[PDB]
């Protein structure tokens, strides 16, 4: 059986709409005038009305700009029916994916997060751990893939390096030797969370460690 | 069946090429990788090249710009063969169709045409024909329907309006008497074909009358 593909539409189309996705036809045409209709979410389900279909034409429209991040495929059944009212095909797969454009910023799921260690703690150890989200594709591109790092540190004392982070978890571990609560008692690190895994548009929290002597 | 609906494309596209037009797909693709192919006059017969089809996504493409007045339409067909090297489907119609824009001026049989009519002539009489061509459609259009008429005449004597000419047979005849072989030998017209039966663009030739005794 011959079937229509799948298609591919990416999000945050510009052009003007409707659009015409695709066109379906039943070569019963010949024998009898037949008429077009689609189901399923998207189309008679919520959300309604965003792909319909032309009665007579068998054109496949889209009313509006999609956005991948809401829906990335909708999965709805084309009919064709006789004056009848009767099904003279059997219902066809209109599967519609949308593509991903890098259109969101990474996001922490907290302006600040709170966190402790102790005082002769070997480096490697753990201390906390941030997190951010990108709602981008994070499968087939890297416009949703993560990467943590430290803006800075302050106070600065007695190294600048005192701290690191895991590029993939984002989980500080202490890199460096010298933690003190009679000199200094917390640290203000300024975390970041990048997309395209360290290449494209960034943002940033608070991560407060407090030492414990 | 479900089938592929014909495809209409205009006349001189501008890119990008390749084009793709519609994408083939069998189902059996569930079972095994499907290699699709096309053929008929537009992909491997001549003109050859101007229709090809991705083997393996099966994305039909168009390589070239076309010229409704050289091939209206196409009739295609499409394959599906497993990679064992058996037909999975039967051969799919893929009818391209192209439509028409007015690209064509009208052109005149020949650059001068002669004639004659005797000078005692009563008007209303007819003297010679000229015929202008015009390669755009005629039926669906007006774009090659094309409407006569008369620039100029030299020289303008006795009258300016001597002779006239019928607006879609192109055939000129003598609408006023005064025609004199003693004083005016030749009538040089320039006539005119336009298309768009008199509203669109526009070409001339002329038309030499001598008179007779
Ligand atoms: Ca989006
Ligand atoms: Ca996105
Ligand atoms: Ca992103
Ligand atoms: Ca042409
Ligand atoms: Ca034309
Ligand atoms: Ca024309
Ligand atoms: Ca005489
Ligand atoms: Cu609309
Ligand atoms: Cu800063
Ligand atoms: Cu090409
Ligand atoms: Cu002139």
């Amino acid at each position: 059986e011959w079937v229509m593909p799948p298609i591919f539409v990416p999000e945050n189309g510009k052009g003007p709409f409707p659009q015409r996705l695709n066109q379906l036809k039943s070569n019963k045409d010949r024998g009898t005038k037949i008429f077009y209709s689609i189901t399923g979410p998207g189309a008679d389900s919520p959300p309604e009305g965003v792909f319909t279909i032309e009665k007579e034409s068998g054109w496949l429209l889209l009313h509006m700009p999609l956005d991948r991040e809401k829906i990335v495929k909708y999965e709805l059944y084309g009919h064709a029916v006789s004056e009848n009212g009767a099904s003279v095909e059997e219902p066809m797969n209109i599967s519609i994916i949308v593509t991903d454009q890098n259109d969101n910023k990474p996001k922490f799921t907290q302006d600040t997060f709170r966190g402790s260690v102790l005082e002769g703690v070997m480096p490697g150890t753990s201390v906390m751990q941030v997190t951010a989200t990108d709602e981008d594709d994070a499968v087939n591109t890297y416009n949703g893939v993560v990467a943590y790092s430290i803006h800075s540190q302050e106070p600065k004392e007695p190294h600048d390096l005192m701290f690191t982070i895991h590029k993939s978890t984002g989980t500080i571990s202490v890199i460096s030797s010298g933690l003190d609560r009679e000199k200094v008692p917390e640290y203000r690190l300024t975390v970041q969370a990048t997309d395209m895994d360290g290449e494209g548009s960034t943002t940033t929290a608070e991560a407060v460690v407090q030492i414990l002597d």
